[PDB]
């Protein structure tokens, strides 16, 4: 029959939409989670200056 | 007459056809079941597929 036919190459093409799907999903987490890292890390490093404050004093021997 | 004779001939073909009724009988049972194990047998063979979750480890020694 074209019955019997088209129902095995059916779940095929759902089966391998499935596993891709999963697969893309999964990625897009790891890759939205390391731009928010690097967010974080910028501003830090901005912010964490030194100062001098008064003079400089040399102890003679 | 011929009817004596003519009864002999017709018992002999209509056992004749009863034989390749027999025969054929059992043979379109046959083939329907070995018909009908070959659609279950590949379905089963399209729905048990096997995926990757996480990532890969190497233990070092």
């Amino acid at each position: 029959i074209t019955a019997l036919e088209t129902a095995i190459i059916l779940i095929a093409f759902v089966v391998v939409a499935s596993v891709f799907a999963f697969t893309i999903l999964s990625a897009g987490t790891f890759s939205t989670e390391r731009g928010k890292e690097a967010v974080y890390a910028g501003l830090s490093e901005v912010r964490s200056s030194i100062e001098i404050k008064g003079s400089v004093v040399i102890i003679g021997e």
